[PDB]
């Protein structure tokens, strides 16, 4: 009732491609195929996320709960610190919607029409809570996604957007560059 | 625990589902309340972290993504043959009034509230874009889609595309999807 | 595949601040630092809620599957009859989005520049499904607002809001105040 992380120890057996140090993983949080998984320093995954197939995470970044991230063979990238706020979806693949193609994992591949290609968060990308983020897109440097939206399509960078789809709708500021500098410096 | 976390074909045989097919994998990390009015048919896959609770009956050649509750009550959810379900949707059997003429929720005596109950039934080949809440009483018609983030109050007419909150029709849905189905029906 | 809920013995054992009785949490759910969590009675709390830091709930309040109460350290408080229907977040502190400072629990306060403020639910509050409420907002006595809603400025009693942020749409009725008096009177006489 304090935390549910695993211990330095027990991340160790897991068995990811790498993982930093610092890393502080949920035990609600289900980990699947970990060995295409990589994870750099000082990283928080919280609880009832998912992590499946090809996911690699930078340093500085806080996965809050809820948040799946579907990187099936394709993966998702995120650059340091990048953050995506609780019940985010970012997805590598998804089904055809248009009634051209059969769906999902009870279906043979022959049938369906799978929408796929890598996803990557840039640095300093941050994510807001319950939004969706769909394949084959890059969110650009710096770029804010408000909460509740939906993205299709890779966003410019230094942006915020919001909706559902999203739209363009101030600057973000750069501040947290120098602020990044700041820090690494004072390290 | 790192491939996959359903239930062993032995496993589920324990449950105590009303009926449950072959070839169902069903995440231990889901929740399952009242199984023994849960049916589940052949090809079924229902993953981490979903609700089912009361009556819900599911058809063959489906996916109920991470995260899905389904509340089935006393009066049920019905999803037929190649109907799926994205990530992290809410179905609703029941739900309370939220005018301020009745009190709400499990905490209160039935007489001071004021529940809507009506069957959802999702026809086949429906699909259910993630992040999406269906209230009672609606028939989903045979091969609607639901864009996601989009809330459904009211039955859909078949073979179209629907987004929004509520949600508003754009454009029909290809029925490519039926020769489909025939070619890999046939295939078997 | 009846119930998840703690027994009496095993809520005894959490260590709440205070919990009252007919309490039914699940099991399932997260409780991180129940020693600031207080809790009335005829409450229910479902399966993969989480409660977080301060948070306090009075009686007859139902916190549905999926929801998340942030109540860090200034809090987040439920008068009593207020509920919350599933997958709902209840913020008492977040980071600011502008850009002008860096962002998360892997960063240093120095660097950030978090809002909070206490969220209060008061008494009748309903909060739709999939919504987010954010810090520093009293919900006014009887507001629902509508699934799928973003709350980011306190909220006018008794009315109804929906949308993203929420706009206000109608009057919330009354009635349920009057059945609040019956259902109470008849667990008296
Ligand atoms: S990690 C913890 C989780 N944190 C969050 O999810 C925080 C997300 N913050 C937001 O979504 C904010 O609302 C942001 C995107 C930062 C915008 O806030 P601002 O204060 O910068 O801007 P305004 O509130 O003035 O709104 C600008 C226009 O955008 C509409 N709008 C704001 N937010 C959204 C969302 N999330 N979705 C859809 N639309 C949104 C406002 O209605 C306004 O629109 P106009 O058409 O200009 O009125
Ligand atoms: S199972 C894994 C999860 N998969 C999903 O959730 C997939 C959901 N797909 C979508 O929501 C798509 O956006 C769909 C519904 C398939 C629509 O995509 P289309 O490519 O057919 O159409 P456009 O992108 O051209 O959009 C047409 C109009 O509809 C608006 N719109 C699209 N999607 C939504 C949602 N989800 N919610 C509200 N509105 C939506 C577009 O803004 C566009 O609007 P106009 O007003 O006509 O410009
Ligand atoms: S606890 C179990 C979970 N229960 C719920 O989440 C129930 C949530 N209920 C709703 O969101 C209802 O839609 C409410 C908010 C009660 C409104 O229902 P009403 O029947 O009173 O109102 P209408 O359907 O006539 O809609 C009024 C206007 O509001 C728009 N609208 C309704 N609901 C929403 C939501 N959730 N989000 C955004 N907009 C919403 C309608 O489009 C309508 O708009 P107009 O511009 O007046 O047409
Ligand atoms: C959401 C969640 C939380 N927890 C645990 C570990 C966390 O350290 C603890 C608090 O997490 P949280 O997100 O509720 O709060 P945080 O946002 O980490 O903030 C906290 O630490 C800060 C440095 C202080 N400034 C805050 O006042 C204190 O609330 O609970 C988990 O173990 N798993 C989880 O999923
Ligand atoms: C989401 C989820 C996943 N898993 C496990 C079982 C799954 O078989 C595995 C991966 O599931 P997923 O949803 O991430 O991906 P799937 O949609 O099953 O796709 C995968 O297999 C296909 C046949 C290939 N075509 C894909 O490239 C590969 O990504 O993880 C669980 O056990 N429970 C879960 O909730
Ligand atoms: C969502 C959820 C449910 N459950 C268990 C406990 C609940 O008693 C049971 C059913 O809960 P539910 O939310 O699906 O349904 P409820 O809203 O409790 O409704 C039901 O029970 C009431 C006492 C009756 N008055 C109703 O007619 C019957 O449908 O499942 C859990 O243990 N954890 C959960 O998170
Ligand atoms: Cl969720």
């Amino acid at each position: 009732h304090m935390n549910s992380f695993y211990s330095q120890e027990e991340l160790k057996k897991i068995g990811f491609l790498s993982v930093g140090k610092n890393v502080l993983i949920s035990k609600k949080a289900s980990i699947y195929n970990p060995g295409v998984i990589s994870i750099g320093n000082n990283v928080r995954i919280d609880d009832f996320c998912i992590l499946s197939g090809k996911v690699t995470i930078g340093s500085y970044s806080h996965i809050a709960a809820y948040t799946a991230l579907y990187g099936g063979e394709v993966g998702i990238e995120m650059y340091d610190f990048a953050n995506i706020c609780s019940r985010t979806i970012v997805y590598a693949a998804i089904d055809d919607f248009s009634g051209n193609a059969l769906m999902g994992p009870t279906i043979p591949n022959q049938y369906k029409n799978v929408k796929t290609g890598k996803v990557i968060l840039k640095k300093h990308v941050i994510i807001g809570a319950h939004s969706i983020i769909f394949p084959n897109v890059v969110i650009g440097e710096g770029v804010a996604v408000g909460a509740m939206s939906m993205v299709k399509e890779s966003l410019d960078d230094w942006y915020i957007y919001v909706g559902v789809p999203v739209r363009k709708i101030k600057a973000r500021k750069r501040k947290i560059v120098e602020l990044e500098n700041e820090f690494l410096k004072s390290m």
